[PDB]
């Protein structure tokens, strides 16, 4: 029930081959090629077993997006990734597995992007009931 | 302390004589007259005793702003208001007094507003506990 919310200005870019800039309080992203993406580090890691849901809030979405919750590996696991999401300003991933969530990411799967842009507003971690 | 964060889309407008619209995940405001303002209700009431600091995050600020933390009266108390703020994207009020915090506000004090606009991004409650 407890929610840890990070707005865009609290998320630092760890890696990204997309184009990104923090402007007007949002991470504004532009993608030029298939699988271009950004990875952000969390200010503090959160144990995976404590998290019920991770909700990404976006704005000005002009391309379907893929969302990732990392738990310490070189990439997010398939169970912690959702692909081709469109039509909402908030998307929820219910993650599972071991270790701690250290990062999140946004990626595109479109093979020939054109005017492929989106803004990240915030990422929210809702903890399981009784997880403190 | 623990931080309870409300982004713009979680904040409901209670009252406002400023112009306001929720766009691109932000409350976008325009002020045509002195003391024009918006008051938003919070998703939940928070006891004042439990609150250390309330931090307002803004974007595209084009006019100095005044910030308010309500605690049950028809207006926010002077102790819970800060006036004429400029130059930052985050401003903090350390509130005081009785009761529960259930709303926040943004106001302009400029006497002849011109292209007076600002966006609200989020409001953060830093708790003692
Ligand atoms: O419809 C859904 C399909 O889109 C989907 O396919 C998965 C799409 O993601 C694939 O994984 C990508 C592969 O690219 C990685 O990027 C590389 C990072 O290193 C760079 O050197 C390289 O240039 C990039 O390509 C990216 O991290 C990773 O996420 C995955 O293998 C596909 O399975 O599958 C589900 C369908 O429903
Ligand atoms: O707080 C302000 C005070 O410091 C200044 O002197 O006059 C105007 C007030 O708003
Ligand atoms: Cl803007
Ligand atoms: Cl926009």
């Amino acid at each position: 029930g407890v929610k840890k919310v990070f707005t865009a200005d609290q998320l630092k870019v760890a890696w990204g081959d997309a184009d990104y800039e923090l402007a007007d309080g949002q991470w504004k992203l532009s993608f030029a090629k298939q699988y271009n993406q950004v990875k952000w580090t969390l200010p503090e890691s959160i144990e995976m077993s404590q998290v019920n849901a991770v909700t990404f809030q976006v704005a000005d979405q002009k391309v379907p997006i893929s969302l990732k919750v990392y738990n310490g590996g070189d990439d997010a696991t398939a169970a912690n990734t959702q692909y081709g999401l469109s039509g909402q300003t908030e998307y929820t991933i219910n993650p599972s597995g071991d270790g701690a969530i250290d990062a999140v990411g946004i990626m595109i799967t479109e093979d020939k992007p054109e005017n492929a842009t989106v803004s990240l507003v915030s990422v929210t971690f809702e903890l399981k009931a009784g997880a403190g």
